[PDB]
């Protein structure tokens, strides 16, 4: 919304680039009229064979006459003509270098200065400036938005003020040869316009209904892949797979009305745009036949009318990039043209010498960008004497810290005033009162250069002396010596990552060369090993004793020494003094003291979509028609022009041209009819593989083992959208790219015939020509994507320069040297520099080579079209017909490429379509094999289970695992922590086999045991019971499936998990729906529900899975009171955390490290004491 002033966006084009752009959109402007002309005199042409047409024809009597003036007026006249485009190609080769270079040598001189200005700009903000905003947007600003003034200021304006050219002078060669037909064109705009709106309110009407439409089915698959466990431990695989496969049958439906009505709309655009034509074109027939004007004449009008109307069009894109280069220049001049009132780059205030280094801070108020949040400094006074080293201590706030933000002038105060020396400290030099502050800050950061160059950040001009001498001093000599490479080592997040007190004392080498007169130590100390802390301490201890020196840390240790220390308490100044001082006032330090101490062949998609061997057949067969059905509308207009210039007597001509206008609308109505079937076939044949393939993936994904699930490259997020994205591509590269693809083969195919059994030596003329242009404008576009990719790999270079400097920001003006990362991201951009001017160069070039292959082509078309084909019997009827039909057939092949990415994306979503259904699990539900055992009553063995999960094979869960429990008994499971309490559940449910020893049931093996049964037999509760969307009823008889279950019955469960009261309470009673989209209740509800499905089954195993976990008072109570109700008359493993209602348990069993460890009743475990009797007494008393 926000724009620029274009003048104010030019502002950094002066002298030459104001040339430029006058010169480039000068030849902008010539490059754009050529066009018309180019058609102006393919009308004289016309009445040059017109005039001869007519009389050669008007003969019928002598032969050898019509050999002497016909051609004499042909070679002439064609010369004359042919000399002209050969002209006008020169020209156009010219200007379009000229169109393209300059616009881009303006644009890249400009966008250099930019960048230069704008990065600039970002360094010279003050910090305050910074606190307000996030660097990561403005470094993104920088590198996006100088790109889109790049993109507005470069060669699309040139080819705006091209396609206005070709706009202004279309209509103008319109006017000035006929006033009509123009207004007659504007007639029938408004009707393509019309048509053409009708699809912008079809297909956004549309694309959200299928968005819509799948989004009913995709929210069944999503409810169902989060409860997979769940539908997997109740077997509702066959009902979750038939209920998403009852919305595709909608989404089928929905999908071939959209494809009836959406092609009924192409069909009718097009019937509408191409009648609209041939009325104009029909009634520019009936103005001839009047002697009004000339068959040339109307060509040149009603092809200089439709290009300068279509390049309204080819206009519009350059206007809107215009535009976004403007928006986008708005926040970058905000940058460049705002004005900080602190600088740095300012030369400007005092310089003293001599600097003794009395600080003194009076009345100082303060408070950070928050502003009036939070005011952190309510008044203050505190002096420094010269040479002493003040030490600053602090509950909390970190007023501390603001001080030294002050004492650096990062903010000006809101009242008071830092003063050094006596002066106050806005007099002095911004950069020169940081270069005679030294600092060394909590964090320590080194930029990616060599341990020199971060000392040589201190200063520029040093020598590996001083630098020798600094690390020395700082005692980081004798550690860096031992690393390899000496001085010349690497620094950054990128490599030889050190230690952090080895990283202080080359910040405080780097701070050492500074000479500084001021010291400021902010948390130096602080966070920081305690063995290295001592070494960091003592160049600390030696950086001092030759400066003042302000110190802030919450290490007791260093501020002994310190001949004042100062304490904060709510921003006001309250203690100071030497520390046996304020030991004896007995307030805020003494306290803080004693506180402290693969793209692939893959035919068998296409074998699957075989299951329609029809509706391919009926849309190829008629997509062929319609290909040859369209270079005959090229034929008709071919001979509506030649039997009206090889006209001769003029009475039969008014009667054969109402003949052709008819049929064309026959021709264009059977070419409706055909459209209307190739894209319904492949419309519904796409639709209904759509759903065999969700059908059949859908199928294939419940059908992997928990194992598969788990994996975190499986989410359900991730398994919808991998649903819905292969199909749908698939869909696209066996739909519409497929039926165009043929009919345009068919197109140029009939078109190719027509036009070569037309013209002798002429096709082969143009096949010479066409796959060369075609060639030539593919290559072009190669060098594009070429010099594209390079000029982004070395500007990412210069805004990589450009990310350390900015968001390492406040480090570097404390150390100022901004003026280094203002050079070095100069020197980096002379390279793209130095590279977009070849750019201009490379574009001109390529772009003016292959306009004049279009007209050196286009001279070479009626060249060899008249003269030697022409002085001999071939005719100028079918010269025309030879364009239109193989330039039509040509474009019509220029859609190949376009529906190129539409196969390669399909494809590779193909090639994961057809791994996920060939994917088989190691436990599949599916098999029918098993025994099926016939006796009821349930024991189960655990024997030395040793368990892995597949997705974490590093610490094992279970090892050793060995359990027993008889029917009719609870058996109680307590572990000091992690599924080892669980993973016995889902070993029983048989979500895993485990890698050694086996678990058993009624005395056989499950793993030989029959999948699906085994699950039959398990009442399953977790602790988190997902309830899908529908009746309560139903969520009730989910528990039971191959069975349809009395409502009795499931009364019955409802009787006994105790949820009954609920059931009536409600006014749908159990019908109503449940899941967060009907109505919503809490958790207690949820889980009786689940006790009910639970034992709807009539299980003689429950499996109670912390099912009291989340869950709270009374619900606790009512909850237990349900499940206790449910056990002791099956088989019964409970891991709940509640030990207190654990105690009525038949055998109770301590897991450590996945073995068994202790296991006996309660008092049995009472009796004993251990690990039981600490899990029973640690939340008995808490
Ligand atoms: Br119908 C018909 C279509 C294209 C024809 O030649 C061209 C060609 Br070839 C290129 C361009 Br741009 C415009 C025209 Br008009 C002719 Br002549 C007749």
């Amino acid at each position: 919304k926000p724009a620029v002033s274009v003048l104010t966006m030019f502002r950094y084009a002066g002298w030459l680039d104001r040339l430029y752009m006058l010169v480039g959109t000068l030849a902008a402007i010539i490059h754009g009229v050529a066009l018309p002309l180019m058609m102006l005199i393919f009308g004289d042409m016309t009445d040059s064979f017109a005039s001869v047409g007519q009389v050669s024809k008007q003969s019928t009597q002598m032969s050898e006459a019509d050999k002497r003036a016909m051609f004499a007026k042909l070679e002439e006249e064609m010369t004359t003509y042919a000399y002209y485009y050969t002209g006008i190609g020169a020209g156009v080769l010219i200007v379009a270098y000229i169109q393209v270079s300059f616009w881009c040598l303006a644009a890249g001189r400009q966008i250099h200065k930019i960048r230069q200005k704008f990065f600039h700009a970002i360094m010279n903000q003050e910090i305050g400036w910074f606190d307000v905003h996030d660097v990561g947007e403005l470094n993104t600003r920088l590198t996006d938005d100088v790109s889109k003034i790049n993109e507005g200021i470069g060669d699309k304006i040139g080819m705006f003020f091209q396609a206005m050219a070709t706009f202004f002078g279309g209509f103008i060669i319109g006017f000035t040869r006929g006033w009509k037909l123009t207004l007659v064109i504007l007639a029938i705009s408004p009707v393509l316009g019309l048509s053409a709106g009708i699809w912008a309110k079809i297909l956004s009407s549309f694309t959200d209904k299928e968005l819509h439409a799948y989004a009913k089915a995709g929210a069944v698959a999503e409810e169902v892949l989060a409860a997979i466990r769940t539908v997997i431990a109740f077997g509702g695989q066959k009902k979750e797979l038939e209920r998403y496969n009852n919305n595709l049958e909608e989404a089928k439906r929905l999908g071939i009305k959209k494809a009836i009505t959406a092609n009924i709309s192409m069909g009718a655009a097009f019937l509408l745009i191409y009648a609209s034509y041939a009325l104009a074109f029909w009634y520019g027939t009936s103005l001839v036949i009047s002697k009004e004007y000339s068959i040339g004449q109307v060509l040149t009008v009603f092809f200089s009318v439709l290009i300068g109307a279509f390049s309204v069009g080819q206009a519009s894109p350059n206007i809107e990039a215009f535009a976004n280069a403007r928006g986008a220049a708005y926040e970058v001049f905000k940058i460049i043209d705002n004005k900080p009132s602190i600088d740095s780059f300012s030369k400007s205030g005092h310089k003293p010498d001599n600097i003794q280094g009395n600080l003194e801070f009076k009345n100082i108020h303060f408070s950070y960008p928050s502003r009036k949040e939070v005011q952190i400094l309510k008044g203050l006074n505190l002096k420094v004497k010269s040479g002493q080293t003040v030490a600053l201590v602090g509950n909390s706030g970190c007023g501390k810290s603001t001080t030294v933000q002050l004492m650096q002038r990062l903010y000006d105060p809101l009242d008071g005033m830092v003063s050094i020396d006596g002066q106050d400290i806005r007099t002095i030099n911004v950069r020169y009162l940081r270069e005679i502050i030294g600092v060394v800050s909590q964090e320590p950061v080194l930029f990616a250069t060599t341990i020199a160059e971060n000392i040589r950040y201190g200063r520029e001009d040093v020598t590996m002396d001083e630098i020798e001498k600094a690390v020395k001093e700082a005692n980081a000599y004798d550690f860096i010596m031992k690393l390899p490479h000496q001085f010349d080592t690497l620094v950054g997040e990128r490599g030889a990552q050190l230690s952090g007190g080895q990283k202080q004392r080359i910040a405080i080498a780097r701070a050492l060369v500074r000479n500084p007169k001021i010291l400021l130590l902010d948390e130096a100390t602080s966070a920081l090993d305690t063995e290295s802390e001592a070494v960091v301490q003592a160049a600390l201890d030696k950086a001092r004793e030759g400066r003042t020196t302000i110190v802030i840390a919450h290490r007791l240790s260093t501020v002994r020494n310190a001949d004042v220390i100062a304490g904060f308490d709510g921003g006001v100044i309250v203690e100071q003094g030497n520390h046996d001082e304020l030991m004896r006032e007995k307030g805020i330090y003494f306290k803080l003291v004693m506180t402290q101490t693969p793209p692939a062949s893959f035919w068998r998609i296409l074998k699957l979509n075989s299951t329609e061997w029809p509706y391919f057949v009926v849309g190829i067969f008629c997509a062929i028609i319609n290909g040859g059905l369209q270079p005959a509308a090229s034929v008709i207009f071919s001979k509506v022009v030649g039997v009206f210039t090889n006209g001769g007597p003029p009475e039969t001509q008014r009667q054969n041209s109402n003949l052709f206008s008819l049929l064309f609308l026959i021709l264009g109505i059977i070419s409706f009819i055909t459209f209307f079937l190739q894209g319904f076939t492949f419309g519904k044949a796409g639709e209904i593989l759509t759903k065999r393939l969700r059908y059949m993936v859908f199928k294939s994904m419940l059908r992997q083992d928990v194992s598969w699930f788990d994996d975190p490259k499986n989410t359900t997020g991730a398994l919808t959208t991998r649903l819905a994205n292969d199909a749908a591509q698939v869909k696209g590269a066996t739909g519409s790219r497929l039926a165009v693809i043929f009919q345009n083969i068919a197109n140029l195919g009939t078109g190719i015939i027509i036009s070569l059994i037309y013209g002798w030596q002429l096709t082969l003329l143009l096949l010479a020509i066409v796959p060369i242009i075609a060639i030539a404008g593919v290559v072009e576009m190669k060098m594009l994507s070429g010099q594209a990719l390079k000029d982004k790999k070395e500007l990412e270079g210069s805004g990589k320069i450009a990310t350390e400097a900015i968001e390492n920001f406040r480090t570097v003006v404390s150390l100022t040297r901004e003026q280094k990362f203002e050079t070095m991201y100069a020197q980096s951009l002379q390279i793209p520099y130095r590279n977009a001017m070849k750019k201009a160069h490379v574009f001109g070039i390529t772009f003016s080579f292959t306009q004049a292959m279009m007209y050196f082509s286009y001279a070479a078309a009626f060249r060899f079209g008249a003269y030697l084909v022409t002085q001999q019997l071939m005719t100028f009827e079918n010269v025309l017909l030879v364009f239109s039909a193989i330039v039509f057939g040509a474009m019509a092949v220029g859609q190949v490429s376009s529906f190129a990415p539409d196969y390669a994306k399909a494809t590779v979503s193909a090639s994961h379509i057809i791994r996920i259904i060939e994917k088989t699990p190691e436990i599949d539900s599916y098999s029918t094999q098993g025994l099926k055992p016939n006796m009821l009553e349930g024991n189960v063995q655990f024997s030395g289970v040793v368990f892995n999960y597949p997705t974490r094979p590093s610490i094992p869960v279970l090892q050793g695992l060995s359990l027993e429990v008889k029917k009719g008994q609870t058996l109680a499971l307590v572990g000091s922590s992690g599924c080892g309490k669980s993973t016995v559940v889902q070993l029983l449910e048989r979500f895993y086999d485990p890698m050694a020893g086996s678990v058993f049931l009624d005395g056989k093996e499950i793993k030989q045991l029959n999948v699906q049964w085994l699950r039959a037999q398990l009442g399953i509760v977790s602790q988190e019971p997902i309830l899908f969307d529908c009746s309560i009823a139903e969520n009730i008889a989910y528990g039971d499936n191959s069975r349809v279950v009395s409502y009795e019955e499931i009364v019955r469960a409802a009787k006994e998990a105790n949820i009954h009261q609920f059931i009536d309470s409600l006014p749908d009673k159990y019908n109503t729906r449940v899941g967060d989209k009907g109505t919503q209740l809490s958790g207690g509800q949820k889980q009786r529900i689940a006790i009910a499905r639970a034992l709807v089954r009539q299980p003689h195993i429950l499996l109670l899975d912390e099912a009291t976990s989340a869950l709270d008072t009374e619900s606790e109570k009512v909850v237990q009171e349900a499940l206790d109700k449910a056990r002791e008359g099956r088989t019964c493993i409970v891991i709940a955390h509640r030990l207190s209602t654990i105690q009525n348990a038949d055998l109770i069993v301590v897991i450590q490290n996945g073995k068994v460890k202790e296991h006996g009743t309660h008092q049995q475990l009472l009796a004993q004491k251990g690990i039981y009797f600490s899990m029973v007494s640690v939340q008995a008393g808490a």
